[PDB]
């Protein structure tokens, strides 16, 4: 039907390690939201990994949005993959939480991508963490709980979170998720299991805020997704910035071209419900008139004609991963050519350091020049990842735009 708001949006989604169990979660989340609020559609684990390649491989690969509320907010989730060769799914998912809920199996405690996706939801702007312990089923040892909480929380804080002070529930995503199967219409305080997911929803509700936004300023919207419609057209989805967005506003597609286009918007949907006006904070698809899935892509951001122009080059501080933070083992030298991800864009850039600065060791702050081979969409203070041989490297922000 028509999205009717009748209560605050946030958006949030699941990170952490492969396996861990995010995308058991998320359907949990649906399942155990839906008693109470029956606007709810319940997702079963295989609605979400849904897609050939991802019951092929038998893992999530493509970031998943489902819908769920509380008495307090509406939610938009997106459930994010685990497994380090699909890293860049997983930041383009980040870049559109309010808050991220980060999963991690009590039985086997934090992981190489536990750490990874902290340090790159940070890099994406990700403000608020909620920790899920995961498979408390499996460890009967309370001492490993404390033991895989108290290293959960040392980790948070190595990234800038404040990790003596985020929620950190355990539970059962599998066991709540069966519960609520056998009765869909489990309501709260019946069954343990199903209370953990409402422990979840309720630290959610309340230690993620709503954000400020500016639905004032120039409509911006990074895209983080592009398919085609049969019978429709070309949707680009995602999370919109700032700003508003009505069918009928010609738009501008900004990035990974030479020049930037024109279009108008004709439809305007968040979770398939036609949307009025999009605003700051909706995680919406939006129909583009005129153009195809191969004239539209991630990384580019829709935008008020004019308000935003491309850049390429720029000057940034940047922060050299540690081989024990899974960086590289040794430096670099001006010429060095990795992935740079800012939002959910991913472009190949040049490092080019000052003169007299020959090389850049692991663990070194720094500064230097970085020359996309695309233009993208930039802002000062818009930090970024920086990734190469299928590995993250390091964090930076802009400091300065030159071209
Ligand atoms: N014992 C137990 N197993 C669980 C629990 N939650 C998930 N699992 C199991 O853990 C495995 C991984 O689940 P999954 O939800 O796919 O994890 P994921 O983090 O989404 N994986 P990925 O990184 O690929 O997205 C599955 O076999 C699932 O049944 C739990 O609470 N207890
Ligand atoms: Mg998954
Ligand atoms: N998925």
């Amino acid at each position: 039907g028509e999205f009717v708001r009748t209560k605050p949006h946030v958006n949030v989604g699941t990170i952490g390690h492969v396996d861990h169990g995010k995308t058991t979660l998320t359907a949990a989340l649906t399942y155990v939201a839906a008693a109470e609020n029956p606007n709810v559609e319940v997702k079963d684990y295989g609605d979400i990994d849904k897609a050939p390649e991802e019951r092929a491989r038998g893992i999530t690969i493509n970031t998943a949005h489902v819908e769920y509320e509380t008495a307090k907010r509406h939610y938009s989730h997106v459930d994010c993959p685990g497994h380090a060769d699909y890293i860049k799914n997983m930041i383009t998912g980040a870049a559109q939480m309010d808050g991220a809920i980060l999963v991690v199996s009590a039985a086997d405690g934090p992981m190489p991508q536990t750490r990874e996706h902290i340090l790159l939801a940070r890099q994406v702007g990700v403000p608020y963490i909620v920790v899920f312990m995961n498979k408390v089923d499996m460890v009967d040892d309370p001492e490993l709980l404390d033991l895989v909480e108290m290293e959960v929380r040392d980790l948070l804080n190595q990234y800038e979170f404040p990790g003596d002070e985020v929620p950190v529930i355990r539970g059962s995503a599998l066991l709540a998720l069966e519960q609520m199967h056998r009765n869909p219409k489990t309501r709260r305080g019946e069954n343990e299991w199903v209370d953990k997911i409402w422990e979840l929803l309720d630290a959610i509700d309340e230690y993620i805020p709503t954000p400020v936004r500016d639905v004032d300023k120039p409509f911006l919207m990074p895209v983080e997704d592009v398919f085609t419609i049969t019978g429709r057209g070309t949707v680009a989805t995602g999370r919109i910035e700032r700003g508003k967005v009505k069918v009928g506003d010609e738009v501008e597609i900004v990035g990974l071209a030479p020049e930037t286009r024109k279009t108008v918007v004709t439809g305007v949907e968040m979770h398939r419900k036609t949307l009025q006006e999009g605003i700051a904070g909706d995680n919406v698809g939006v129909l583009l008139r005129g153009v195809s899935r191969e004239e539209v892509e991630r990384g580019q951001v829709l935008a008020k004609p004019g308000s935003i122009t491309p850049h390429t080059k720029f000057e940034a501080s940047v922060y050299v991963l540690k081989k024990e933070e899974g960086g590289r083992h040794t430096g670099f030298f001006s010429g060095y050519r990795p992935q740079f991800y800012f939002r959910t864009t991913d472009v190949t850039g040049v490092v080019q350091l000052p003169p007299g600065v020959e090389m850049v060791m692991p663990g070194d702050n720094v500064t230097f020049t970085v020359e996309l081979i695309k233009p993208v969409a930039l802002e000062e203070g818009l930090r970024f990842a920086i990734r190469e041989g299928g590995r993250t490297v390091g964090a930076g922000v802009v400091t300065k735009i030159l071209e």
